[PDB]
């Protein structure tokens, strides 16, 4: 049911998120190749908590420029639930 | 603003759905190196028409099961407009 994923951020997170009017953040894609992906972060996991920050109480700019300026290097934590729905490929 | 995508359906039509609470169909992923993909469909676009049917007045079931049950070699023509958000790769 949920999953942490703990990753050193390279260039950028690997992620990009989706979400719609203030009913959580939700991952919306994974970098190929990238540590999100090894680590085993899935599109249409809920994103509950990144580091030290409940990612269930964040309007949704902040939660992006938060994952862009984290610095190079630093460890990332995600704590994912496995509003929205997403469909498998179809 | 719209973009109308028109491909032949392989094995299947390249795409994968997300959605909330009956606040429209959007493309949550275009399958890398498929005809959707070629004719332009992209992340976080809604759909509002696929061939003759109003993708903005179907139940999140239908909106699946037809996409997966239009025949190979069909074509597929989506109407789509460039409730949810979706941020850029972080």
């Amino acid at each position: 049911s949920m999953k942490l994923v703990k990753f050193r951020k390279g260039d950028s997170v690997g992620l990009r998120l989706a979400g719609g009017n203030d009913v959580g953040i939700f991952v919306a894609g994974v970098l190929e190749d990238s540590p999100a992906a090894k680590e085993g972060l899935e599109e249409g996991d809920q994103i509950l908590r990144v580091n030290n920050v409940d990612f269930t109480n964040i309007i949704r700019e902040e939660a992006v420029l938060f994952l862009l300026d984290l610095p190079k290097g630093e460890e990332v934590t995600i704590l994912a639930q496995k509003g929205l729905w997403f469909s498998d490929w179809l």
